[PDB]
């Protein structure tokens, strides 16, 4: 209940160039692009999200919710909005995360990812997520596909489509949901907590440790609820020492208050990132003149 004084910045269509398409799908369309704030003498590499040319009234309501949330965050491990552009087709402008999402990155680079990288990513994500806990904000769709990569050393949490600002729970109408990342209480009772986000964290860590495997690859979504009730969980990844897998399993307790808190998760993975070969066992560990990254373009 502190007042949210974040500025929403509105961008003229003239200010930014679309260079190339990064992706299209359910979301709409994403472009690599370049932004020149007028009068400023900088050039900022950006990504631009347009809706799939939809003029739908529910669709504009959706991205403006996303815009809302993105505009209200400020953390090195969380993706922030740069601006919106109120063309007939509404556009979200954010920082360009050149290496795409982390899921695709671990897959593309399996044979070259060391323990130091994996554990540092885990730490960075726990930080992002802890920042969101401080801001009383529940992600609801944490997964490896929703973590973007600025550089291989630096990743940020994103996709706030489903993200909901809080007292101590959120209750939903189903829509579509990422069932395989969801806490049990969320599947059964449509309840979402920070601690429910921890479950999703667990599964995300698991996605990284298996270099992009699909959780429950075989199983149909309908089935999941029952399995977790039985007590089955995801398997221990080959690279994982018991110390690491233990932490994943703790994220997957039935009793959500018995799960760890992101602040604790930072600590554990930090200790592990200090001596990373003790905790993960992997074969082979061993014009642009005026360009400025978004993280150096502060405006107030
Ligand atoms: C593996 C992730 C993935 O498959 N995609 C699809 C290709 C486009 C990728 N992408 N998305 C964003 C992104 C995410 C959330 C919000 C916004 C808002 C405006 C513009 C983009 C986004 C990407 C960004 N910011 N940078 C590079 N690629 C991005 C995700």
């Amino acid at each position: 209940e502190a007042p949210n004084q974040a500025l929403l910045r509105i961008l003229k269509e003239t200010e930014f160039k679309k260079i190339k398409v990064l992706g299209s799908g359910a979301f709409g369309t994403v472009y690599k692009g370049l932004w020149i704030p007028e009068g400023e003498k900088v050039k900022i590499p950006v990504a631009i999200k347009e809706l799939r040319e939809a003029t739908s009234p529910k669709a504009n309501k959706e991205i403006l919710d996303e815009a809302y949330v993105m505009a209200s965050v400020d953390n090195p491990h969380v993706c922030r909005l740069l601006g919106i552009c109120l063309t007939s087709t509404v556009q979200l402008i954010m920082q360009l995360m050149p290496f795409g999402c982390l899921l695709d990155y671990v897959r593309e680079h399996k044979d070259n990812i060391g323990s130091q990288y994996l554990l540092n990513w885990c730490v960075q994500i726990a930080k992002g997520m802890n920042y969101l806990e401080d801001r009383r904000l529940v992600h609801r769709d944490l997964a490896a596909r929703n973590v973007l990569v600025k550089t291989p050393q630096h990743v940020k949490i994103t996709d706030f489509g489903l993200a909901k600002l809080l007292e101590k729970e959120y209750h939903a109408e189903g829509g579509k949901v990422p069932i395989k990342w969801m806490a049990l209480e969320s599947i059964l009772h449509r309840i979402y907590t920070h601690q429910s986000d921890v479950w999703s964290y667990g599964v995300t860590v698991w996605e990284l440790m298996t270099f992009g495997s699909k959780p429950y690859d075989g199983i149909p979504a309908s089935e999941i609820s029952s399995i977790l009730e039985k007590g089955e969980r995801l398997p221990q990844p080959p690279i994982c020492t018991i110390d690491v897998y233990m932490i994943m399993v703790k994220c997957w307790m039935i009793d959500a208050d018995s799960r760890p808190k992101f602040r604790e998760l930072i600590i554990e993975f930090s200790k592990m990132a200090r001596d990373p070969q003790r905790y993960l066992v992997i074969q082979g560990d061993e014009d642009m003149d005026d360009v400025v990254d978004a993280d150096e373009y502060l405006i107030p």
